[PDB]
């Protein structure tokens, strides 16, 4: 996969998606 969309998969998959907006990107 491609940098941001590495860090995206990061926030969706150590669990940072809580729900939230400025802690976001595609979750």
């Amino acid at each position: 996969g491609l940098x941001r969309k590495x860090l995206c998969a990061x926030a969706k998959k150590k669990x940072k998606c809580k729900x939230a907006x400025k802690l976001x990107c595609k979750c």
